[PDB]
DNA sequence: GAACTCTGTGGTTGCG
DNA sequence: CCGCAACCACAGAGTT
């Protein structure tokens, strides 16, 4: 699905919502995606920091590269970032040695998640 | 049935 | 004083 570029010339990432409402599923699979080579069975995880909160609460943040990609289950982030604040997430790629891709500014997650005005 | 899980609406409220 | 954008609670309807 809709891919974007990372920190690296070696992986690119799904795109993720702007805002999002915590412990909530996310509305895609969020996956990783390999340009160079990386074997199957491959650790890769997820860490998403702020100015505010540095290494937020996750859920299902690592998943094994099969094929190329990596896709995550069901990814959830269950730590806020802070109102007016987004995530920045760091894709960690375990090989040897591993290789990091960082994703500036990523995806605001408040307790609501984006709400119909009042 | 108890105990979760999920998603929307209502009550509040600092900070512009 | 107004409102946004957050937080807190919890109701209703499904699930496990």
């Amino acid at each position: 699905g809709e891919l974007v570029r990372t920190d690296s010339p070696n992986f690119l990432c799904s795109v993720l919502p702007t805002h999002w409402r915590c412990n909530k599923t996310l509305p895609i699979a969020f996956k990783v995606v390999a340009l160079g080579d990386v074997p199957d069975g491959t650790l890769v995880t997820v860490m998403a920091g702020n100015d505010e909160n540095y290494s937020a609460e996750l859920r299902n943040a690592t998943a094994a590269m099969k094929n190329q990609v990596a896709r995550f289950n069901d990814l959830r982030f269950v730590g806020r970032s802070g109102r007016g604040k987004s995530f920045t997430l760091t894709i960690t790629v375990f090989t040897n040695p591993p290789q990091v891709a960082t994703y500036h500014r990523a995806i605001k997650i408040t307790v609501d998640g984006p709400r119909e005005p009042r």
